[PDB]
């Protein structure tokens, strides 16, 4: 494979379904590089657990934790990290209300070079235990020789785009990492960076972030095909924000319109949304506690029942993960028979205006509340017109993309309901014999 897209290891599936998978100990292993220093961007941290995932010989190397916690949450994180003298913290500024820092990324500085990891898991045991999570592993980026003047840029502009993403924090600890990235050659990168940073973007900055960034990339670097209107859009996520009183308010107006974009020319395109049903959660490896990480509240859900008619069950026979609840988020553009895809995105961004941006000020301003990060796989970046969909995720031309769940997605049945995490489920017990009583 040239794609370097991986799933996390799942405890309890047969070895065939973990052979190509990565645990965090694998990512941090000396086999990937001799660690000098690392930055861990995330949302939730268990610092004691996290340090144990580094190899013992690397556990005292400097670690920067990049988080968005404030007030007592911030105090708790500092208290977690105080026992470890090698850990520094960077509080990402969140100057827009209800914003959060969801970006999940490792910067791994080695003796031998630099690696970037963009993924979907929190740095806590349960996010790596029995969930479906996604990982993109960059190549080993070599250092540019001192005195040599080259860009180290890729055809996808990844180096400049990653620096741009880090510059938005205005953070001194991240300027140090910007200087590290400047000194490395990222030219082999074949993915496009799609980030969200908090702010209100107009004019020349509108296209930098969120769903407008996606739109711009798809306009510039994808081709429209005949009967493009028949190629569905698939969104797959683990949380849902408040999208409005009907589909025209945001989902099908600006969000779907960005995702439909192909090529530079000026809708009945089917939209499949994949989100675990109650039954998916009940019968999962974790049982009802998997719903602890699917934080769709009844208060939000009751305001937008129109949305649930778009919902499809989680199903992942292709990767043996139908019972490993998703915390990965993915978006893609399959062909009408789901045999090909025009692009694939793995990201931290859930289906929310906070994550993707919402137009304001008469359509002239894109307001984003949160930090998010993902990578976009475009066929043009691999010298292809489309990706073939890999039939078995862990099977054996290497130019077929490993989609981690089943296509076509399966609509909710009439008795199915979306997992809603703050109501009780006491009709049927889960795989551990328990009910769900919040
Ligand atoms: O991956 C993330 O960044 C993320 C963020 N938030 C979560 C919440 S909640 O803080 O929104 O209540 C509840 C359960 C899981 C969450 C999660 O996985």
């Amino acid at each position: 494979n040239p794609f370097q897209f991986y799933l996390t290891r799942v405890s309890g599936v047969k070895p065939k379904y973990n052979s190509g998978a990565l645990h965090i100990k694998d990512i941090l292993s000396p086999l990937f590089g001799t660690l000098v220093s690392s930055a861990q961007f995330n949302y939730c941290f268990d610092v004691d657990w996290l340090v144990k995932q580094y190899p013992p010989e690397f556990r005292k190397k400097p670690i920067l934790l990049v988080h968005g916690d404030k007030r007592e949450a911030k105090a708790h994180l500092h208290a977690q990290a105080k026992p470890y003298e090698n850990i520094s913290l960077c509080q990402a500024k969140l100057d827009i209300a209800f914003g959060t820092h969801h970006t999940k990324m490792m910067l791994l500085l080695y003796e031998e070079g630099l690696r970037v990891v963009i993924h979907t898991s929190n740095l806590i045991h349960a996010d790596w235990h029995q969930k479906t999570q996604g990982i993109w592993l960059s190549p080993l980026y070599p250092r540019i020789a001192d005195g040599t003047h080259k860009s180290g840029e890729s055809p996808t502009h990844f180096k400049a785009d990653l620096i741009s993403y880090l510059m938005a924090y205005n953070a001194p600890s991240l300027k140090e990492w910007i200087d590290v990235i400047h000194k490395h050659d990222l030219s082999e990168t074949n993915v496009y960076l799609i980030g969200s940073t908090p702010g209100r973007f107009q004019g020349s900055q509108k296209d930098n972030w969120g769903h407008f960034r996606l739109k711009k990339l798809l306009k510039d670097h994808a081709s429209s095909m005949p009967n493009a209107e028949s190629w569905p859009v698939v969104g797959q996520f683990s949380s849902v924000g408040s999208l409005g009183a009907d589909e025209s308010k945001w989902l099908c107006s600006e969000f779907k319109e960005s995702m439909l974009t192909l090529g530079k020319e000026s809708s009945s395109v089917p939209l499949y949304l994949i989100y675990p049903s109650v039954e998916n959660v009940r019968t999962s490896l974790e049982g009802y506690p998997a719903g602890g990480s699917l934080p769709y509240s009844i208060q939000t859900a009751e305001k937008q029942n129109w949305l649930h008619s778009y919902f499809h069950k989680w199903s992942a026979e292709t990767s043996g993960r139908s019972n490993a609840m998703p915390h990965i988020k993915t978006y893609m553009r399959p062909s009408p028979d789901f045999s090909k895809i025009a692009w694939f995105l793995v990201t931290s961004a859930n289906l929310s205006k906070a994550a993707w941006g919402a137009l304001e000020k008469n359509g002239t301003q894109l307001m984003i509340r949160s930090y998010e990060l993902g990578v976009l796989f475009l066929p043009s970046a691999f010298g292809l017109d489309s990706f073939k969909v890999k039939q078995k995720f862990f099977a054996g031309p290497m130019a077929t993309f490993p989609v981690p769940y089943d296509l076509p997605p399966e609509l909710y049945g009439s008795k199915d309901r979306p997992w809603i995490w703050n109501i009780p489920y006491v009709k049927a017990p889960d795989t551990h014999g328990n009910m769900w009583v919040p």
